[PDB]
């Protein structure tokens, strides 16, 4: 079968999700871009209490947080524009995920991202440096250029780099999710290269159940599909059986943030996102005002599984 992968997506990406997206039927999941000016200050921390490895900056906070679950199945993602510093990031964390990816599309420091295009020398130079330094398979996520001959000598030029995959996002540097998704220019990608081709930039206009997926990896000519809004508005997008009820979901999630120690800010804000309109409910007014992750569970009725789940985290610590 095709694989249903998780696209990267900063503050969403955390944890909780990617193991809500492999309990729903994703195959990979990436992990939210992390900067290499961070990671490179982090400590390899093995934490008995929570059964994760943490990478932990000087000033105490978890940067990245994994878990034996996803340790097949995670890919992580960083934001470089250093071939060096994008080794000894991928040195640092490569033991503990199945791959390392590196973000060529990010239209929002700078010298990364989607501003990665227009350097393909640069590109060239972190890609093959990682392909050679690593064993695991190294990926990048791009957008396309203005020019399609452009940005099939650019995808030409990064495959002989030796990656695993790249993963498209059929949007140029300054085209909104408004603007519709190019899917000829990643079938024009697919059809040239020789490694396969995740198509990506398919949510709500394309993908809105789960049957969608295969329409678009179809439409794309892709070997996978990686897939980030959806995912977001229900992580049960990956389900072969159809949506789960965001009730549901939402239930799954908080328990997964409780377990591993999510921080409040960021359940908050991946519960907000998959609400939206919900937002202006009494529970989205309750999670709004919500100012602990004991209130974010009384506000779903999982007060009392905070209470037994915090006291036996305590008890080991
Ligand atoms: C909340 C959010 C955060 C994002 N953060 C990242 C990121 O960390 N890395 C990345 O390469 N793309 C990032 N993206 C872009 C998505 O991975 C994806 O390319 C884009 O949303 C198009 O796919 P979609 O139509 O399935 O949403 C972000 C998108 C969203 C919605
Ligand atoms: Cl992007
Ligand atoms: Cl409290």
């Amino acid at each position: 079968h095709h694989h249903l992968i998780l696209a990267p997506m900063v503050r969403v990406g955390t944890l909780p999700m990617r193991l809500l997206a492999l309990d729903y039927g994703a195959d990979i999941v990436y992990c939210e871009e992390l900067i290499d000016l961070k990671m490179i200050q982090c400590k390899r921390v093995v934490n008995e209490v929570l059964s994760t490895v943490d990478f932990v900056a000087p000033d105490d906070r978890v940067v990245f947080r994994t878990c034996e679950r996803e340790q097949n199945r995670v890919v992580f993602q960083m934001g470089t524009s250093d071939a060096e510093r994008a080794l000894a990031v991928a040195r640092l964390v490569e033991n503990d995920v199945a791959g390392i990816d590196v973000n060529m599309g990010c239209p929002k420091k700078g010298g990364m991202g989607a501003a990665l295009l227009s350097d393909p020398d640069k590109i060239e130079k972190i890609l093959s440096t990682l392909v050679k330094g690593t064993r695991r398979p190294v990926t990048c996520k791009i957008r396309i250029l203005p020019s399609l001959e452009d940005t099939l000598s650019l995808v030409k030029r990064i495959e002989r780099t030796g990656i695993a995959a790249i993963a498209v996002h059929g949007r140029k540097r300054e085209e909104r999710p408004q603007h519709p998704v190019s899917c000829e220019v990643i079938k024009a990608i697919a059809d040239t290269l020789s490694i396969p081709v995740i198509a990506n930039g398919g949510s709500h206009d394309h993908i809105q159940q789960y049957s969608d997926i295969e329409d678009f990896r179809q439409a794309t000519a892709a070997s996978s599909v990686m897939v980030a809004r959806a995912a977001m508005w229900n992580p049960s997008i990956f389900l072969k059986e159809g949506l789960r009820p965001l009730e549901e979901v939402m239930q799954k999630y908080i328990r997964y943030a409780v377990q591993y120690d999510n921080h409040y800010t960021n359940t908050k804000y991946c519960l907000c996102q998959m609400l939206r309109e919900q937002l202006k409910s009494p529970q989205g007014r309750l999670l709004h005002a919500a100012q602990s992750s004991r209130e974010i569970c009384e506000a779903f009725g999982l007060g009392a599984f905070y209470e037994e789940t915090t006291q036996e985290l305590d008890a080991q610590q």
